[PDB]
């Protein structure tokens, strides 16, 4: 599913997303416009052999099981394909744990490098939330 900017706003704020350890809602989305461009389905392969899934492109090497990262852990306890479904949960169910584990949002790195002191309020202007 490739979803709308509002539609997925919605979405994250019905999973409670939206002020999640102090990030504003906004952060959320400009995220997932530059990590999948809002598409579930988006695979990304890195040099080290892991591969990074879906809408917040989480990574086989520590957060999910893909069965071909060896020496891999699987810490939100699930099929890594669980990460490409048109419903969102599994993945914003994921992403909490990460943003939880110390070093926030810097984890994304399209976060850091393209929304990170900006005004991401503008990702959801517009929306009826
Ligand atoms: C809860 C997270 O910490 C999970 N973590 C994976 C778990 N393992 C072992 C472990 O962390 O106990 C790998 C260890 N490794 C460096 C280290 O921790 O010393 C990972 C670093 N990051 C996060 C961080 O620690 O900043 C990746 C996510
Ligand atoms: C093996 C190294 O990870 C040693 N580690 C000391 C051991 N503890 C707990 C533990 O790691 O079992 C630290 C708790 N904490 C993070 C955490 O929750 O693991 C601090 C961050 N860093 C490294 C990191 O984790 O990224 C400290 C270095
Ligand atoms: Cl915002
Ligand atoms: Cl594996
Ligand atoms: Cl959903
Ligand atoms: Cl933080
Ligand atoms: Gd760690």
């Amino acid at each position: 599913k490739v979803f709308g900017r509002c539609e997925l706003a919605a979405a994250m704020k019905r999973h409670g997303l939206d002020n999640y350890r102090g990030y504003s809602l906004g952060n959320w989305v400009c995220a997932a416009k530059f990590e999948s461009n809002f598409n579930t389905q988006a695979t990304n392969r890195n040099t080290d052999g892991s591969t990074d899934y879906g809408i917040l492109q989480i990574n086989s090497r520590w957060w999910c099981n893909d069965g071909r990262t060896p020496g891999s852990r699987n810490l939100c306890n699930i099929p890594c394909s669980a990460l490409l479904s048109s419903d969102i949960t599994a993945s914003v169910n994921c992403a909490k744990k990460i943003v939880s584990d110390g070093n926030g949002m810097n984890a994304w790195v399209a976060w850091r490098n393209r929304c990170k002191g900006t005004d991401v309020q503008a990702w959801i202007r517009g929306c009826r939330l």
